[PDB]
């Protein structure tokens, strides 16, 4: 009990330094500590009950940068204190979390679109490089099953990507999968059970709706029910069994719908709405501060 889904920065005209969490089970909305710097394309995880606001970029009027930056928000304190830099800034990027590290995966930096992927270590406040994916991405969707790390879609700097790849820590080592049915680029990536699921994003031409999921052992993409609305740039995290989907951008509208998944019925169903409209955002689940 008492866990919350927070969400940290995003987009709407500029990058945002919104830190804003959300209670299932009452409905309700805090706002919390904002971030030192704002920032759009940045991912979220948590590791030992504190949350990471990962790389992303802040657009401003003053300029567009690029970030580095790996930020710890400790719910205890409403704090956000930071924490060693990544090797190289990463906007776009996805992260996951394996055995209490941090992986930090692709991204872009001005025109590169990165393959490279680094590890931090919370104890020694670390980074290091390990093995780069086979494909640059960016708009990558990331994901944790099993002590694995999946790398899924994005953009290679030329064409939107279907293809994903799996990262097996014990031998440094990436290896292709199945591609996706849909190419997807700025989709949203989980676990839920023993799938990977990739919710939305951009294919080049339209923003997505459909959802499909990835069985790790047969190794096949499914397509399950989709969302209500199309969106790319959405955050998404699992609670309690259920996905949720935050955000994005539908071709229009900068969306505030919050939508949820329920595996069992194969549904989703809009259960909350963000303060604002916002793209961009990252995501985690931790305890309330
Ligand atoms: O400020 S945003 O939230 N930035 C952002 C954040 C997270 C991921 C991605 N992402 N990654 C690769 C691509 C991409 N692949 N092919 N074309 N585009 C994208 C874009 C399409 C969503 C972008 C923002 C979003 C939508 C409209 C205006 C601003």
């Amino acid at each position: 009990v008492g866990r919350l889904i927070y969400t940290a920065g995003g987009y709407f005209r500029q990058s945002l330094s919104y830190l804003e969490a959300y209670n299932p089970s009452n409905g309700s909305w805090l706002r919390l500590a904002d971030l030192q710097v704002p920032r759009s394309g940045l991912a979220g995880c948590v590791v030992g009950g504190l949350l990471y606001a990962v790389g992303g970029r802040n657009n401003s009027p003053d300029g567009n940068t690029d970030s580095s930056a790996l930020d710890c928000y400790n719910p205890m304190t409403n704090q956000w204190s930071p924490c060693a830099s990544m090797s190289v800034p990463r906007n776009r990027i996805g992260v996951g979390v394996i055995d209490g590290h941090i992986y930090a995966v692709g991204g872009s930096h001005g025109c590169i679109h990165h393959s490279s992927v680094e590890r931090y270590e919370p104890e020694r406040d670390e980074w290091h490089l390990v093995a780069p994916m086979l494909t640059r991405r960016i708009g990558v969707g990331v994901a944790v099953l099993n002590r694995l790390l999946y790398a899924v879609g994005g953009f290679d700097g030329t064409n939107r990507l279907n293809s994903a790849e799996c990262y097996y820590p014990e031998r440094n080592e990436w290896r292709m999968i199945t591609p996706m049915n849909t190419i997807r680029s700025g989709a949203g990536v989980c676990v839920l059970h023993n799938c990977i699921y990739a919710a939305g994003g951009y294919d080049g031409q339209d923003q997505l709706n459909s959802v499909e999921r990835y069985d790790v052992e047969t190794e096949t993409w499914t397509f399950v029910a989709p969302m209500r609305h199309h969106r790319s740039a959405l955050g998404i995290t699992v609670h309690q069994g259920k996905i949720y989907v935050l955000g994005g951008y539908d071709g229009h509208t900068f969306l505030d719908s919050v939508e949820c998944y329920d595996p069992d019925s194969d549904t989703w169903s809009e259960v909350t709405r963000m303060t604002s409209g916002r793209s961009g955002v990252g995501v985690a689940v931790t305890m309330e501060p």
